[PDB]
């Protein structure tokens, strides 16, 4: 079919569909044309051997007023992370401590370490913001130092540079910290409002929403109706000053007079464009690459953690999962554990059999929380590296020196063509949130030109 | 139409043809499918403004061996850039000295730094190589620390560190050295037989060959006739364990046992593969990307600057151009110099008009020549950023961090689906040999099976 509308939308992720939404309302007609057989993108919801999990982007936190707004739009309710009990922190020397506070139990060294180190990026996160890092002062020298070289330049502490690396690095960027700069950490801690916000887990990993973060995107797309196409990837953008041309799988061809590209920036390529985009897009967007993380899935009989007077939350810098937390579902009497293996850690672990995986990682969840661990009656990892539309998780980031080389042009428009996903966002960045706010964003952007 | 090969090659560069040719040879047949309307890749000889230029590759150093004997075996000879009297180098501080010999007329002090840092990198290239630099113990601490902050650590000296950056960084890989590793500073100088030959121009920049680095690519195609396919950009790949269809614009289908994406690596997902690539491959091409440089050409009536006893080489690690040498075409009267601006300075020309870059670069090469520099008959500048089928120069190279990581991967078979680039080569990486030396190996690889 062909169709004309005022705005076609790439990608019915999140950022596609907030966008679709937001022009929808000022009066604008779109279509939004996806690739696979769901809306959602990197947030999914899906049973896997009986038991419903959450397969990508789950977690709200008090920051991401864009989200929180969307979700009462909707009709949508959030719960809370269970929190009650002991955590589990586990030391560079391999010691297990049980624990509560807002701190881990180290010595005070690593401790005032750790807090200094702490109040340094909330500082530089407060300068510097989330909007136009590369803008500030600082930022080049904060750009062309590895974020391992400026923790280095910062502390003799072994220990307390691991713990703040593990929040930045395999926490949130899920690259190692010697493949991203300083700046970028910093913008990552602003994005989220500080970096005291990112070392704490019952801030950005506060709550999830009842009926899982997959119904943010269905909703959104139920209301657009047939304006959403799925199973079908786009192939072709054809261009010029006034309007473009969509061409998708199923002879799908919209007219439209702009595009919103609403995909990570490692898919930008998938597309071909006629004419060819400028130089500056060429470049800067073989400069962009997705994190890898393997999300780890473990379902109980019970939450038997809870049992023994933890919270089931999980610290270890040098563990091969370096996180571990709560994530029974909303009303589930089956405990379900999620785990995270980061970067290197992750391909390590893809190098093993599956077999060989599963028993490193359950024996990981084991030292962490006990034995019972290893019994799931359920057990998955979240594989996005192996998904074509994805390729990655969380989401995609400058290489060293890419944040204040390319910054400045990573959501100017090219023509008609518009850039839309949470991996170009500012507050919010690589989050759901941010991914709602670049859709909003957009939509505002074209709306006023229009 | 549709097409039974034994093999199908993606891109007809001096790789991919290289690739054909060897199979070709042994009895395999081939389709060479290009997405262009010509053959040569990034390498291309092109008349601008009625002045003939090699817009892409061009340089033969004596290590590139493979390429040496393809040039004969093709009935193609070599010439030699002309390197006769003086060099120019600028300083950090300013200062423009015309000098001969194999240093920098730098103060002693600087000069020392230098050459310890040459020494290093020379033992260092020795013991790590370029078949697989990843593999070495030293491997993993060269590769997560970058070359800027390498350099910081071995030399207190600004100047000397600037200079051995302006062979690497914008010489080479075309980035700044913030942005790459040591272990790729390594990687790079092994692959070219040591760092001292990345630092003597009269080796790395010895001989151009007479016609053209695209004849090169021009004839190995002309002996392959019809199969070869111009106008014809492959979309997609379905393949299985045991062969491959390979489909490009023009209805053209080629089912083949086997597949060479000859391609650099951030064109890999161009391509749509069905079923997709491993996770390995969807991660890995991720971490790739091309450098940036401006080549710069202008020609001149005469060659001005050897009448003032100039070499037309010159160098200075702190001017927007930090390269220049005497380009001038085999038994052409008329001078061409051919001028370098890299990676960041780059991004700062394209910023710039087209006129007020040109005024900038010109400005730069007077600096270095005099002020006949500034009025060229014929100015231009390669601009393979634009060139969607390329989209920087002269090759890519892995993040920072991503040659130990990714390294031992870059030359793996996905089932049917081989790949072959300068970009991924060992000796002659990112240059036209490692492009030889990768579709040679290749087809030896699937010849062998
Ligand atoms: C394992 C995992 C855990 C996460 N955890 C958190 C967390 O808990 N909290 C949170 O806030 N977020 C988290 N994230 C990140 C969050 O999910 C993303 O930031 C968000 O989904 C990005 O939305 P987007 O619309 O910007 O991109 P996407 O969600 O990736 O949507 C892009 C869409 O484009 C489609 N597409 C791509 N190319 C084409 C094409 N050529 N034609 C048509 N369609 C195309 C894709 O199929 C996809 O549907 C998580 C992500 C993952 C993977
Ligand atoms: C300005 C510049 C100066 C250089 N200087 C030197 C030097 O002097 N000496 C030297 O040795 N080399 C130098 N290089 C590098 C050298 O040119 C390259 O290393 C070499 O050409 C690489 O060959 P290749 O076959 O590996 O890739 P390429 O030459 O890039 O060939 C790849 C081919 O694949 C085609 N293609 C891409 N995608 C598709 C698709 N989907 N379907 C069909 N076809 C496709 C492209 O059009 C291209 O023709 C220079 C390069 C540039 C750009």
């Amino acid at each position: 079919p062909t169709l004309q509308r005022d705005v076609a939308i790439v990608g019915a992720g999140p950022s596609g569909l907030a966008a679709a939404t937001a022009l929808r309302k000022a009066g604008l007609s779109v279509a939004v044309i996806e690739a696979r057989d769901r809306v959602g993108g990197r947030t999914w919801t899906d049973t896997i051997d009986g038991a419903v999990l959450e397969i990508g982007g789950q977690w709200v936190s008090p920051d991401q007023t864009a989200l929180i707004s969307l979700l009462d739009e909707l009709g949508l309710k959030t719960f809370e992370r269970y929190r009650e009990g002991e955590s589990v922190y586990i030391s560079s020397a391999g010691e297990r401590t049980r624990y509560t506070g807002d701190s881990f139990p180290t010595n005070e060294t690593t401790k005032k370490e750790m807090d200094r180190l702490i109040d340094e990026m909330d500082d530089l996160a407060a300068q510097i913001g989330a909007e136009e890092p590369w803008a500030h002062p600082l930022a080049r020298d904060l750009d062309t130092v590895s974020f391992k070289q400026w923790l280095i330049n910062q502390s003799d502490d072994a220990e307390a540079r691991d713990n703040i690396g593990l929040f930045i690095a395999g926490g949130m960027l899920t690259k190692p910290a010697h493949s991203f700069s300083a700046l970028q950490a910093v913008l990552m801690a602003a994005s989220a409002g500080s970096f005291s916000h990112l070392v704490d887990e019952d801030f950005i990993l506060d709550k999830r929403v009842i009926g899982g973060m997959q119904q943010v995107s269905i909703r959104m797309a139920e209301a657009l109706g047939d304006d959403v196409f799925l199973n079908a990837p786009v192939r072709t953008v054809k261009w010029n000053e006034s309007g473009a041309t969509v061409l998708a799988d199923g002879d799908i061809r919209v007219e439209a007079s702009r595009v919103i590209l609403a995909v990570p920036p490692n898919l930008y390529s998938r597309i071909s464009y006629d004419p060819p985009l400028p130089r500056r897009q060429h470049q800067m967007h073989q400069h962009q690459s997705l994190g890898l993380v393997i999300k780890v899935h473990a379902v109980y009989e019970t939450p038997f953690w809870r049992e023994d007077g933890l919270s089931g939350t999980g610290f270890g810098a040098s563990e091969v999962v370096q996180e571990v937390y709560d994530n029974t579902n909303h009303e589930d009497d089956r405990g379900t554990l999620v785990a995270f293996v980061s970067d290197e850690k992750a391909d390590a672990m893809f190098e093993l059999s599956a077999e060989e995986r599963k028993a490193t990682i359950l024996a990981s969840l084991a030292r962490y929380l006990g034995p019972k661990a290893e019994e799931p009656v359920v057990y998955y990892e979240s594989d996005w590296g192996s998904e074509e539309w994805t390729r990655g998780a969380y989401a995609a980031s400058f290489d060293l020196g890419g944040l204040h080389r390319y910054g400045a042009d990573s959501r100017t428009p090219v023509g008609p063509i518009h850039f839309s996903c949470s991996d170009i966002a500012a507050e919010g960045y690589q989050h759901v949130d941010g991914a709602v706010r670049m859709g909003q964003r957009t939509a505002a952007d074209i709306i006023a030109r229009s």
